[PDB]
């Protein structure tokens, strides 16, 4: 009898997406909804299958962390034309007026915070590597732009490789091994996300290069723990749990009386995480 909210994210092997799913589920149930939690594994066909499932089950709203900024438009529009609104988190789509909300972190602002800390830790000089995210996710390019708009003020810092590891810890490990072999004279690595930072720090440790400075982005417990143990030096918190809950709150308001947010596209502030506040961070929230 209870209304159903469908929650669709990428795979839960990245703790960011698991945390979004659990935060969205918690808020939905707190507000009296049943939930259907599905993963699309960054596969647009799987995402389309899951949206079909939400439609067939009669979901009253979809919470979506999407499988590609371009590829996801049609599936969101399919749900819309079936009378089911979507509230997107984390990742934008390249279309307005289709989703009811797109609630994302302020990726450019956050990336600048991380790069400013990276520059400081690097002493404004030295060779570095950059790991970038998936081309299909606009966050990858926004963060890389924020990083370079900071780092291009420091002429003694030089990028000696810039490679995508597709938001994957395992790809980042393998990539980092290759990059390090070709560029032993590196002083730091700046990563577009935390799973790639985890892969990079592990590859560097296996190579006996604990001297290399690594900065990530997301604020996961895994990277927090690395910061606490003297591994990775900093990251940038995206408020994943609160963002997922806010999407459900807006979904509920829309279901109840068609309240819509004044602006579809919404930003949430990021915060730098380093050794001084890592001990206040838990499951993508500071206390
Ligand atoms: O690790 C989570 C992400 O940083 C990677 O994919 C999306 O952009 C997230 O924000
Ligand atoms: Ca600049």
């Amino acid at each position: 009898m209870a209304d159903l909210i469908a929650i669709i994210t990428p795979a839960h092997d990245n703790p960011f997406f698991k945390a979004e799913a659990v935060g969205a589920e918690a808020k939905a149930k707190e507000l009296g909804y049943e939930t259907l939690v599905m993963t699309h594994d960054d596969d647009a066909n799987k995402q389309s299958e899951m949206i079909d499932t939400a439609i067939g089950r009669g979901a009253k709203a979809i919470i979506l962390d999407n499988a590609g900024a371009d590829a996801s438009v049609a599936a969101v529009k399919k749900a819309k034309d079936a009378g089911i609104p979507s509230f997107l988190i984390d990742r934008e789509i390249n279309a307005t007026g289709v989703a009811v909300a797109q609630i994302v972190s302020n990726n450019y602002q956050g990336a600048q915070l991380g790069a400013q800390e990276f520059v400081k830790l690097m002493g404004e000089k030295g060779n570095y590597v950059e790991l970038v995210g998936k081309e299909s996710d606009t966050n990858a390019g926004i963060r890389s732009q924020g990083y370079h708009d900071v780092i291009d003020d420091y002429p003694e810092m030089k990028s000696v490789a810039k490679q995508s590891a597709n938001w994957s810890q395992t790809e980042a490990y393998s990539k980092m091994e290759t990059i390090l072999q070709a560029n032993p004279d590196i002083k730091g690595v700046i990563s577009g996300n935390d799973t790639m930072a985890m892969g990079a720090i592990a590859a560097l440790q296996a190579a006996g290069r604990k001297d290399v400075i690594v900065v990530g982005f997301d604020g996961s417990n895994d990277v927090r723990d690395s910061i606490k143990s003297g591994g990775i030096k900093a990251t940038v918190l995206q408020p994943a749990y609160a963002q997922a809950q806010l999407a459900v709150e807006q979904a509920d308001a829309y279901i109840k009386n068609k309240t819509t947010p004044k602006e579809e596209k919404q930003l949430m502030d990021c915060v730098l995480i380093n050794a001084d506040n890592a001990g206040k961070l838990e499951t993508f929230a500071l206390t």
